Formats: structure tokens, C-alpha cells, sequence
């Protein structure tokens, strides 16, 4: 992985692979969907407090829109899969949470979402196709929320 | 460059861009997002337990190469060997040369002869997404089964 | 507050806003113009006529969670006690806590035992517009049909 | 319910909830509907004479519109079962005609379309949504009568 | 006017505007384009061999009312005799009265009785352009055929 | 009928009703076809000469256009049966040729299409509604011929 | 011009205009994109094998002439010759005359015998592009089997 | 033929029809496909260089779109069979090579798109719809490449 810090990769870039752990120790591999589905990947800062838990609850609260036989979504932050685990359980989230975390943040960096004075990613989002380009890429900034409307329609898009 | 161990069911399939018999390009990538791809490795033309082996995929060819799936044959043969074996035995899939560098095809999957120079009968079907779904490299007298290929590539569409 | 006298078909579903074993807060108007739901009173965790009723449920889960419905198991208990039971028992579906105030929505319904403190072996099948659609309050001894609570269901679909 | 008299109430309340009797004295309760379809509240000041036989001749000309799987219809007024009953025999009116009797107007209070000099409803229409909001509302001045189709119009946007 | 002289299949359908048994006009025009209509003319009220025969268009309703047909029983009986006689019968298909002018319309139609004053037992089956398609006068003593009727229907749709 | 000579109807109208016979002598009633098809009512001439063997050339050569479950077409003409059965069978008409034979030229007086000095039906054409109501009305002058794609188009909005 | 030199599947069908019996102008070409064409030559008018020919022609004829197919049928004959013929026999198919110039169609699509001036029991079926792709041409007895012809067209469709 | 040399025929012009051997040696005829499908003719310079290698492989990439039951493809130059069935087998070319051999470029001079000084076709197109008028025409120049795209727009539009 190459760190890019918090130089946000854009729409037109390779999407950098990846090998993580969900939060039930399974390996989920980037280029496996290529080929296959679109790619939604929702990183976000801290499991159990802040702006993420709306964020997260919203990838949730419309789930069929972003795992379906398109699309596939992958949540992505530097806590290890214990901790996943126990937020998933708590907050009803049955899509993969994957664990960015040793080495930490390595790939929150190479999409360029890390925050390396307080060692989190940033509210990053991607939407990756089926050739493993990006075509949507946004990082909220502190105050702001994402919208799952703007998810759905850019994926919506890399089917119509 | 794993040799003769064989690569597993999950892995990603390794890339590859060789000449067939008529000395055009083929590319495994350009099937991706398309077809799924049966690979069938072989040691020599002209001789061995590969010709019936290959007999049994021409004598079947449809049910391999359609809208839904292509099947390859490698080996370490350059062009005009496979040009001439392909003529003589009603062969129209494609043969490719892992030729020169020699073998480097057949060891990234890991199913080359290093002390023969050959690749081993070893098969791979790829789907869709680059993965290897179905893997195997039948040990030395055993004959591979066509119907099992088949019954592979069918579980991989509908 | 009708202590044990059951609501009947027909009448509007009382609402109400409870904790499951993880303690997400489950609240039934949540799912108007959705799902009808199941709801299957129980009196007390880790014992009883309840723990074969609920095994039953288990069971058959998948009839009762789908797109067309839900079901929620209510009773006195906190959400750590139901969480034990559950992890023990197998149960993946909703166990709510009608804790504090205790037994108020058992009450509600009509089907809270006010000497003992626990609700009755109540069931109701609540319909998309939140209406009681199915009612039932089988007496001691006599464990609830798990067959009926499908029919119901099936009634309310296709 | 708490009154209003003739002050209409307009898009975006909650609709007053009731319980009524139609001309056959079966009981008809408004929340009964949520979830399941959008209801057309006609209300109407007398059985028997006036601009109403014309607007609920237009409603029963009509009704497969307004009585399908996702629309139902209820013309309500002060008159009594009886009434509404022998009114609805001899006009070919085979949707509910509800009773807001007595308490007397107590529903047609309640909408703000209640004319408290003659002590009857005036003109007004709503249409509830499956959430139990109105979204349509309109109340007709003597001299100008209602069009039936606004009403399917309204209906055919929330299904739409 | 015709008196006695049946109209012929072929024939326009005259036009009629009557008072049914709760008073409302009914007019045959209304239903041209939308729905073939059976008109059965009767006798008298409360006797004949009308009554039979009305009971079992009664005993068979909605195969002749529906989207497809309309079915309006005929004679010269005012509004006040048809609405009783239809409250006693459980008739609720359209009874109207060809009262005053007394039998212009059975006469119109060919089926009137000059001498007795009362429509005979004529039946016909008018399409959606107005046009009958189907005709019938029994003699004395000889019942008419619902099932025949039914059967003329069923030829004007599918 | 009314004579109007040759002050055509126009949209709007009432058709005259008529019952004339083809070239078949089997009568053709026009209210026959009210509540069922629209119809194409075409006056010519005369048989056998003129710029309507083009027109009705035109109505031949698109005829399931014209004769299908939505619509009718009848061409009408001063001539007798006799003289239409020859035409048609030279001509491969198997749509119906009516005769406005006697009282002569009496159903295109009424439409105010005949053209009194010659004795013959001017070129007009109307297209009757289920309704019994004109809803296209043309009658082209010497010089100019008429156009079938015309007749499709009017006939086209009464089942669109 | 080929005398009796029968033209082969294959071949483009020589284009013509020929009058039928009532006098109308047909032309091959008008059919192109539209039907299958089946030619049946014949030799007189009022004698021979062929009236039994065209009478098994016409007792079928609703196989031969629908929305993908027409049939013609051709002879030396003038219309007036056909026409009494045609009304006479039931013939309702289009009857043509290749009159003058003498036997020139018949000539050009080889099937034209020179020594007696008419044409030979030719039959040709022509598809949506002019081709022909049937063609047959019995000797003398032998009649032709119309069961072939419509087994030849519906090849043509679905 | 008429041959035109390099004044090449625009659309409106009925197609010159033509027998000639594709690389198998069976005989193709233009106006076969009259009818019945849209034809595509693709001339090219020569085989085995220059831009057409490109050219014919797009046609080649994009085979479905050209070789289906509306439409035809069929390339032409002046080599002989023998020479396009070696460039096919080499090329995974499937569809007709056609051999306007000898006379020697007679087809290209009779669509106007002969270079008379090398001896050779210029890379001419045209669509011939079913009945056999050019609907489609383009020739490109010397440093300039076709687009299979605008073939399969005109395409496209005949059966649209």
C-alpha cells in the first residue's frame, strides 16, 4: 500500500486492494467482486461513538439497496474484529465491518482518508466498479453527515 | 513461481498473455467480468495420456466455449507445434504457448515439472471474478474426467 | 391496564417502545405498513411451559422472519437475563423487556397475571395497520400451537 | 377530538381520528386504514337535498376509483343511520355514509369544516395518507361544486 | 308500437328511460358501449309463472350482472308494487315500470298483451351497440330457459 | 335526412344515421357500429373513373388499418350495387361499396358532400366515433387527393 | 429465355407483371419483404392434369395464402380465358397470363416446352428475398403432390 | 459494373449488386439479402497491413452487432480468397472477406471508392438497407481511422 495521508483519491483512480478481517475473522478481499459487483466502502473513524453510528445505522436502515446481486457494501475502520464484532451485535449490522488495523490505517492511507494526528480514518466513502475504478469518492467534513441517497444513485448509475 | 504446488480454490488466478497456434494474443483478463475460464494444462504435444484428454474436451467443445464460458489448453509448446498438432487432431480451441520464458505460466499455477520441464495435467476453472473455483492435478496413469469440468462450469451460471 | 382480560380481534394493537437482548430499543409502530407481527407473551425466562413454546419457535424461525413478517417475544425480564437465555437457547429472534414500568405493555394487551407478577402465555398476530387480527391466552397446562401462529400469518399474505 | 369549527384543516396535519356508524350500523374507524391504503373523507351537510346528491352521485359514477385496493372512500355527515340508509337506497350508494350524529358535528368540528350557524358540515374533502396525514384538502362555497376528478388525482399520487 | 309483433334479432333496441323499484331512472342508452343488457319483460307482479322464472334469475345473479352484463326485469307494475314485491323476493336487480304511459315500452318491443293490458313473458339480450341479439316470447304454460339466457351472454363476450 | 347539399358537416356533429346496401346487397346500417367502432365514412364520385380509383387504392392497399377490432370503413357512392360489384372485383376491394342510389345522392346530401350540379358525391370523408360523433371531416377539391395517412392519424386518437 | 432448362434452388426468380383474371396487374417483385410466393405453372386452361392440380390448390388454399404466403398460378392463357375458368372451377387465387409475349415468363424460368407452345407442370417457391428455393417440374402422368408445396412454405416461416 | 473510380456513390443510389468468393471460395450475391437483412459493406486496402488490420478488427470485436437477424457484414477487397482465409485464421475474422480480384477492383470502381493509382479500394462503408438503396456512406482519408460505432448507428436506425 502506498499512504497517501489525507489526499483523498478521486473518481478515475485504481482502487487500491485490499486484504482485511470482518468482524467474524472471515478474510474479505477487494478484487474479488471485480468482475462481479460494485463495490460501495464506507470507512469511518470509531466504532461506538460520533457521526458513524447515524452513518453506519443509515447503511443499515436500507441495506437490500447496497447488498443485492449489483452492489455490495464494506464498512472499513482501524478497530480489530473483537470490537466490531460486539458494535454489529449491538447495533443490528449484518454487513461486513472489516478491521484496518495492523498495520493501523494502512489502508485508510492509501485511499488517502487517514487522519494522522488522531489516528482514525476519516468519513470517507467510495463506490468502486467492476473494473475496480473509483467512481464516487467524498470525505465529509466534522459537522457535515453522509446521505445514503448519494450512495444508492451513484450506484444506481454503474447499472443504468 | 510455486512449481508443482498447486494453487488452491479461492486464490486469485495469475494473469497471463500467450500466443495460441495461429499466433494471437490471448489474455485471461480480457474474459473477466464475461466468461468463466477452464484452463487445461498438458505436458507434450504429439504424445501421452493428453491426447485422449484433449480428444474428450474437441469431442465436447461446445459445451465449453459459449456465451457463458472458454476453455484454454496450455503447455510448454511454441506456436507451430500446437499449429500442427491443433490441424491434425480437429482441435479449434486454443492451445497456448507458455513457451519462453519456459514454464512460467504452468509454475506461477504452480503445476510444473521442474525436473521434466513440463507442466503437469493440472485443470482450473476461473470464474467471472479471476478466482480459481475448481482446481486439480491428477497423479500420473489417472486420466482426467471431462464430465467433471462440465458439471464445474455449469454450478458457475445456472 | 386491563390486568388479564385479553384484547380481542379487532381492536388497535397498544403500542409501545421496548429494549430486545441487545438492547435495541424495538417499537411495534416501527413496522405498520411493513409486516404483520407475531407477538408471543411469555412469563418467565429459564423455565416453564415457555422455553418448549419459544424452542418450537426457533424451530421454525424463518416462517415467522421474513418480508412479510416478524415476531417478538415479550416478557418481565430484563435485557441481560434474556440475553443468557437466548445465547443458550438459540433464539436469534427479538426478546423484549416489558421490565420498568414492569408488565405495563402485558398489561395493555389484557394478559398480565397481577398476583404473580408475570404475563399469561398471550399471543397476537398484529396486521399491517396495526389491528389484532389473531388472539389467544391458552390456560395452565396447555402449551400454544405453533402451526396456528403460521396459519394466521398465512391468512394475512397470499 | 378538539374543535375548530370552520377552520379547515390543511396538508400536513394528522387527520383527526374517529369512530363512526355507517347506514348499516356496522362501526368504521379511520385509523383502521393506515398502512393499508388512502382513505377520501367527503363530507356533506344534508341527506336529501342540495349540491351534495350531485357530489355523491359523481363519487358512486366513479367509484372503482375511490373503492379499490389502494384507495377507500366515506362521506360523512350529522345525519343518523336511518337517514343515511334510506337516502343511500334510493340513490344507488353502496360506500359507507357515516354518522357524525352526536356528539353533534363533533368530526366535521374537528376538520375545521363544520358551519356552526346551521349546525351542518359544509363541503370539505381530505384525503389521509397510509400514514394518517392529510394530504389534500379543500373546502367548496356555495355557488361552486366539487370535481371528483381532483379527488382520483390526489389518490393517484400516492400511489404514484 | 308493435303490440304483440316481437322485434327480430337485428332489430335496434328501442330506447327507454323507466323508474326501478326505489324510484331511480333507468335508461337503456346508459349502458351502450359498456355492457350487453338481458331485459326481462313479466306479466304481473306477485303471480304467474313470472314468479318461477324471476326466482331463478335471482338464483343466478351474478352471472347476469357483472363488468360484462346488466340484467333489468320489465313490466307494467308502478315503482311502490315492484319495490315490495322485490323486498318479499330477495330481488335486487333493477324491477322498472313501463306504468304510464301503461306498457309503451313492451309495446315498442312487440311483447304487450292489447287485450289483457300486460307485457307477455318476452325476452331479448341488447349488445353494447344497442342492437338485440337474442329474442323470445314463450306461449301460456311454457317457462323460460335462465340457463339460455346465460348462454346468449357468455356468446357476447368470451 | 336533411338535406345540406354541399355545406359539409363538420366535427362535432351528430352523423346521420343511414342504412344502405353494398355491393353484396346486404344492408349496412351505420348505428349499427355505435358503442364498438369508430368509423371511416368514405364518399367518392363515381365507379370506375377519376381521382378516387387512386383513393380508394389507398384505402385497399392499407385496408387492416381501416378494417380491424377499433375500427370500420365504408365508401359510399350514388352508384348501385351492381355497378360496385364490378368495380370492386376489378379493383380487389373487399371492403364495403354503399349504394346512396334512390333517393339519389340522399345520405351524402345529408353530410353536405354532394355536389348538386353533377349529381355526384364531392370527395369527403368523416370518421364517425363509437359515440355516433364526427371527429375528422374533410372534403378535398378538384385538384388534390386525399391521404389515407390522414384517416390512420384521426382513427388513431379515438383508441389512443 | 431458357426454354425448358428448369431454373435451380438458388437462382433469383425472374421479376414479371402478368394480368390476372379479372384483369389486375401483379407483379413477383410486390411481395419481396412480405410472403413466401408459390408459382405453379400450367399448361391449359379447361384440360388436363391440371385442373386437378389447381383443384387440390384450391381446396387448400387457406395454407397457401395468409400473412406469409401467396400463390400464384401461370399459364399462356388471356384473362378472359382464366376468368371463366377461375368462376366455373372456385379458383379464387390469382390465375396470370403469360399471353404476349407467348410462354416469355414461362420461358425465363426454363420450365416453357417450345415444341407445343405451353408451359410445363413447373412449380417454383420464391422467399421474401426472390429466391427461389423449391422447384420441381413433374414428366408427363405424374401429378404433383401439394402436400410437398405447403411442407416447402411452412420451411419458409416458423 | 459501372465503374465510378473514386466518386464515390452517397446515399439515395441503389447498391451495384455483386457475386464474388469469400475466403472459403462459396459465392456471395448482394442482392441476396434483399428482404431480409440490412447489409454492412466494409471495403479495405489490403490484407495483412496498414490501418484495415484495426478496422476489421473492431468489426471482428464487435461481431454480434453486425452478424444477426436484421443485419449482414461482408468486407471486400482485391486479394483472392487464398490470401483472406490465411488473414482470417490469423485475425479470428469469421465473417465474409469478399475477393473483388478479378477484374481487378471491378465492385470498388462501381461504389466509386477505387484508388485507381495504387490499385486498391480506400476505405469506403456503406449500409445497404432491404431494398437495396445505400442508406449509409462514408469514406475515410489517409490519417484518419472508421468507427464501428457510426456502423452500428445506421444500423441501428433500420430497424428502429
Amino acid at each position: 500500500k502506498v499512504p497517501r495521508g489525507s489526499h483523498m483519491l478521486n473518481v478515475g483512480a485504481t482502487a487500491p486492494d485490499f486484504t482485511l478481517r470482518d468482524q467474524n475473522q472471515q478474510l474479505v478481499t477487494l478484487r474479488g467482486y471485480r468482475g462481479a459487483k460494485n463495490v460501495l466502502l464506507v470507512f469511518f473513524p470509531l466504532a461506538f461513538t460520533g457521526i458513524c453510528q447515524g452513518e453506519l445505522d443509515q447503511l443499515r436502515d436500507h441495506l437490500p439497496e447496497f447488498e443485492n446481486d449489483d452492489s455490495a457494501a464494506l464498512a472499513i475502520s482501524v478497530g480489530p474484529p473483537p470490537t466490531h464484532k460486539i458494535w454489529a451485535t449491538q447495533s443490528g449490522f449484518t454487513f461486513p465491518l472489516l478491521s484496518d488495523f495492523w498495520p493501523h490505517g494502512a489502508v485508510s492511507q492509501a485511499y488517502g482518508v487517514f487522519n494522522e494526528q488522531a489516528g482514525i480514518a476519516n468519513r470517507g466513502t467510495f463506490v468502486v466498479d467492476r473494473s475496480g475504478i473509483i467512481r464516487f469518492a467524498e470525505m465529509k467534513q466534522p459537522g457535515e453527515v453522509r446521505d445514503q441517497r448519494l450512495w444508492t444513485d451513484a450506484l444506481a448509475a454503474l447499472t443504468a
